[PDB]
Formats: C-alpha cells, structure tokens, sequence
C-alpha cells in the first residue's frame, strides 16, 4: 500500500499520457455544460494512448475509428451511461451530420472528418496536433 | 474571447487533492473529511479555513464559506453550516475529527493522517507557510 505521498509520486512517474484536448475543459470553454460527443471524440483523438482504436488520418481534421465499439464503450463508461453502445452512438453521429459538425468520408468504412471551423475554436492547426501526436 | 489554447493559459493544486485521496483510499465519492483536507492544503483557502499550528488542529474562520464550497463540490446548493455540523458530529463518533473544548469552530483530526498521507503536520505547515495561532 504505502502512503498517499508515495501514491502521488508513483502515479506521476507512471501515468504519462494526458489528452491534449480534454472534453471536460472543452465543455467548460464552449459553456456546453454536460460533456458532448464531439468534445469526447476530440479528447480521444488528442490522446496518444487511444491511437489504437481512434486516430487522425493525416489529412486535415479527418480521423478513422479502428475500433468503433471501443469508442462506444468508453463513451458509455464515461457518461456513466451503460445503456450506451455503438447503436446509441450511431444516432449521435448522424445528428452531427445534419448539424454539419462531423461528416463521413465516402468510400471509407469508419473514416470521419470534422467539418466545422475547429482551428478557430481550438486555436490549434491540424498539422500542428498531428506533430504533437506523432501522426503517421 | 480567445481560442481554447489561450483559454488554457488562464498557484498550483493543493497538496492533498480530495479526488486523489478518494481514489487512493478507495472511498469512491469525495468525503467531507477528504474535502476538508484539500482546503487545508490549499494556500488559496486560508481565509476561511486553516491549520492552527498545533498538530492536526484546524479552525474555520468562515464556516459558511466552507459549507458553501462543500456544496458546489457535491452539487448541493442548499448546503449550510448547520448541515456541515452534522458531518462533523458524525466524524466525532467515528473518531476522525474531534472538537476542541473551550474554543469554537476549532477541530482536530484524530486519526493517523501521518501514516495515511505520508506527511507530518510540521511538513504540511511549512509547505503552506502556517503561523501558530495565539491563545
């Protein structure tokens, strides 16, 4: 067990992958109150550790979902909404399609793309984050 | 005004964050004694709550402000010092926090925090620049 001081030290020495765009801060910034799906997606995209199931493609704000179900799950376990899955996640993406926040790339299986002006909202450029995340 | 990048630009966290202590102790939801520890280990709260200099003894210079803060951290706006006192009374039965006889709004942690937190009262007082009260 050890003490709290050892716990902090150890976590600070081990845990080393904090998302560049935390959905939480983003909701506070946009004053959206409750966490939003598009904000959550950004958090996962600006987190190297998640590059296993979700990452940028290198072309603008385009990103692919290597494992859609992993996003859906982490989406349901983050909003404390276990009743949330890939299906209840697919409904959220189409809303974003009609609201022009995220568009699906034609031909691709699970390759979406943010179509709103993120650069003016986040302050970062696509190529910038791409470099901060070692995007390939 | 200003992009998110600029928004992030706008003192460090307290030594004993309640959330962390909760994770560490596995209590799950934040507990009042853990929250009190955070305010006591945060230089920016010394106006309404602070250490007295004598071990784990602390006092509430602004009880209502503590109760109000505790309210926002757990989403309970109707929170006042009366309710908070119920919490303190409970902590007196669980031997976590005791009240100092004679004084008012002066309590003391009586559990072995030193063995839990890994800090000594003297160590924390220095990191927070605490001056011993007068009596």
């Amino acid at each position: 067990k050890g003490t709290f001081k050892d716990y902090v030290r150890d976590r600070a020495d081990l845990n080393k992958d904090k998302p560049v765009i935390p959905a939480a801060a983003l909701a506070g910034y946009t004053g959206s109150g409750p966490i939003q799906l598009w904000q959550f997606l950004l958090e996962l995209l600006t987190d190297k550790s998640c590059q296993s199931f979700i990452s940028w493609t290198g072309d603008g704000w385009e990103f692919k979902l290597s494992d859609p179900d992993e996003v859906a799950r982490r989406w349901g376990k983050r909003k404390n909404k276990p009743k949330m899955n890939y299906e209840k996640l697919s409904r959220g993406l189409r809303y974003y399609y009609d609201k022009n926040i995220i568009h699906k790339t034609a031909g691709k299986r699970y390759v979406y793309r943010f179509v709103c002006d993120l650069q003016s909202l986040l302050g970062y450029t696509p190529e910038e984050l791409h470099a901060m995340l070692d995007v390939k």
